[PDB]
């Protein structure tokens, strides 16, 4: 079997109209052994993995492509539909935890996220045991203080479950990537190869020094011009700023330039299609003039609209933040080098690594605009310089606690010893051979104290623990709930506040101006699950909890979004992010509540989800009608599904003929 041949033939069919020079890569991909691929651009890295899967499929196996963000999940998912021409059946699962998703079980490639995978495992999906090859994309994220831990545990749990499991890790370039390969028992393959070469250049006092390997080409140019230059050519310029305010500020100036080239007026409406005012205002017209800014503030809608547009060219410039998703662009400017501390070689490398514009450009330009703080650092360390070494973060108590509970429940470790053994098979161990027996002992006790783990001369989970496990929430969270609930029984704000006490919840920042919070917090005292000293150290952590719960409150009290935003000083995307989260825990808190018997939270989740009152719940369940429409309809006779039908003409007068039509189309088909 001349593997090179197969690989080629296979790719072409599906793709047709791109991956490493020498055999090694392909040679290994088809070997069947665990394999770690370390390359810069995700480009060739992914097709090798894909082939890996295509092959495994034909062998009659099943692959589970894992990704870190729920975002990529979709991107990769679609990307794999390409192999449908060959009869592979792709499937995806994201966001649903308490479910085994048994329908995926008959897919050849199942894309999901690290967490979702871990969950599916805790929730004992039946297909997992069928997965023969696990591909861990962006495995270098093993260094991620947030992500790492799950990766280490997922991989381990999975390996320990199936010795025949073939793990394929895909990572960015880093020095210790080989030890990863060792921890994975895999043939590695490393390379600096890039489809479209990259030129990294720094820009100082009017001069741009482009580095082509060992040479250089100084020139006199100005930022505004570098942008227009490529913009002029329509190669796409991607600028990076370390702020939300900064990204928007610049995303504006450039619109001046991008304006005289394109006038996207239909897309200006595409933005406002969901929100308006201050922020969305800016992005909207900004886009009308070619430019745009991309940050966590926008809504997943406004984002994908700006992304799709920059891809097609409608948008000439996209000013984002390190928070950044495939954005093809010829030029890539990096405004600052510090993170208002300094940016990691990694972040820069990644940022620069977007300059390639495969199949449209010959080279990629990435410029680090630096001042004069001895610009040598931007050259000596960033341009020419190794990225930071991947260091495992599973060590923290947090993660330990979080995962141990899972391990002791799912039946991997039945004694403290074998719990210690489990963590020994970790990348954390392989990396620093440290016995965590101490802390790990502390954990299991605390897990016992919290009533989640029981010591009957054998470690086992309690009904509660199994729950906390399946809910995939921090056991501390599960405790705060089970404790407070089993004892008292709060109200709206009281419950919204309880959630915000939880570590799993996001909180807002309290500005010097948010004075009401402190007052409101007092008035509402006696209602909250606890109340700190006016000058206790936690009065600040407290006030955030309140301000956050107050926010959810307004959301739940149907307050205008833009209004809620302005009030709390956050952006629509944030609000959506917070509510989104708040709900998940809200569900968690309720299921926990039930187990104890408390009910003061019974119909909270629903409210949180739609941000409606309670009287509108019946209306919002209909194909989701939204707070706005639901209110209008409720302010009239239409107060449920039935009434929307019987008074059709009326409905359409309130909501709209179009929307009206769509809404009814669903109800009848059901009832």
């Amino acid at each position: 079997m001349k593997v090179e041949e197969l690989a080629e033939s296979i790719s072409s069919y599906a793709v047709g109209i791109l991956f490493p020079p020498q055999a090694e890569a392909v040679e290994k991909v088809f070997s069947g052994k665990n394999l770690l691929l370390a390359m810069p651009t995700a480009a060739g890295k992914t097709l090798l993995a894909e082939m890996a899967m295509v092959r495994e499929a034909i062998k009659g196996g099943k692959s589970l492509y894992v990704v870190p963000l729920r975002a990529l999940a979709g991107e990769k998912y679609e990307s794999f539909k390409k192999w449908e021409k060959i009869g592979l059946r792709i499937g995806i699962s994201t966001g649903d935890y308490e479910s085994r998703d048994e329908h995926l079980g008959d897919c050849d490639i199942i894309v999901t996220t690290s967490e979702k995978a871990d969950s599916l495992i805790r929730n004992r999906a039946s297909w997992i045991k069928a997965v023969s090859c696990l591909v861990v994309d962006e495995i270098h994220l093993l260094d991620s203080e947030k992500r790492g831990a799950t990766l280490e545990i997922l991989v381990t749990k999975m390996r320990r479950m199936n010795k025949a499991l073939r793990v394929i890790g895909l990572s960015a370039t880093a020095p210790n990537v080989t030890e990863i390969a060792e921890w994975l028992d895999a043939d590695y393959y490393v390379s600096d190869w890039r489809p479209v070469p990259l030129v990294e250049g720094v820009l100082c006092e009017g001069t741009l020094e482009l580095f082509d390997g060992a040479f250089s080409t100084s020139r006199r140019v100005k930022f505004e011009e570098l942008v227009e230059e490529c913009v002029a050519e329509n190669g796409g310029v991607l600028v990076f700023e370390s702020t939300r305010r900064g990204a928007e500020k610049t995303a504006v100036k450039l619109s001046a330039i991008t304006a005289k080239y394109v006038e996207n007026e239909g897309l200006e409406k595409a933005i406002l299609e969901e929100n308006e005012g201050e922020m969305s205002r800016k992005l909207a017209e900004c886009v009308r003039k070619g430019a745009a800014f991309h940050h966590a503030g926008l809504l997943n809608g406004q984002r994908r609209v700006v992304e799709d547009a920059f891809r097609r060219g409608n948008i000439k410039v996209v000013v984002a933040t390190p928070t950044l998703v495939n954005l093809p662009a010829r030029r890539v400017i990096v405004r600052s080098l510090y993170r208002f501390k300094r940016i990691k070689v990694s972040e820069y490398k990644q940022m620069a690594g977007r300059a390639g514009r495969p199949g449209m450009d010959e080279r990629g330009e990435a410029i680090i605009i630096v001042g004069k703080r001895d610009r040598e650092i931007a050259v000596k360390r960033y341009i020419f310089g190794e990225p930071e070494r991947i260091t495992s973060k599973l060590g923290v108590e947090t993660h330990l606690r979080f995962h141990s509970l899972s391990i002791i429940c799912d039946g991997y470790a039945k004694t403290l010893e074998e719990l210690e053994d489990f963590f020994a098979d970790t990348f954390f161990f392989k990396q620093n051979e440290i016995s965590l027996s101490y802390e790990l002992e502390r954990v299991v006790r605390q897990l016992e104290n919290w009533g989640m783990v029981v010591e009957a001369a054998h470690l086992a989970p309690t009904k509660l623990g199994s729950l906390v496990s399946r809910l995939y929430i921090d056991p501390l969270t599960g405790f705060i709930f089970h404790d407070v609930l089993s004892r008292m029984e709060l109200s709206d704000i009281g419950a919204l506040h309880l959630i915000c006490r939880t570590p799993d919840m996001e909180r807002l920042t309290v500005r010097k101006t948010d004075s009401w919070v402190e007052e409101e917090a007092f008035r509402l005292r006696k209602e909250l699950s606890y109340y700190p000293s006016d000058f206790s150290v936690e009065y600040d952590w407290f006030l955030s909890e309140v301000k956050t719960a107050l926010c959810l409150k307004d959301w739940i009290e149907e307050k205008d979004e833009d209004e809620i935003c302005a009030k709390y000083g956050i952006a629509p995307g944030d609000l959506r992010r917070i509510v989104e989260t708040a709900e998940w825990l809200s569900n968690a808190m309720n299921r926990i509540a039930e187990e104890v018997g408390n009910t003061s939270v019974s119909g909270l989740t629903e409210r949180i989800k739609h941000g409606v009152k309670e009287e509108l719940l019946e209306l919002v369940r209909i194909r989701h009608i939204g707070r706005v429409r639901a209110r209008k309809l409720y302010n009239a006779g239409i107060r449920n599904a039935e009434d929307i039908v019987r008074h059709r003409e009326k409905v359409a007068s309130l909501i709209g003929r179009g929307i009206a039509e769509r809404v009814v189309e669903g109800i009848s088909v059901k009832s």
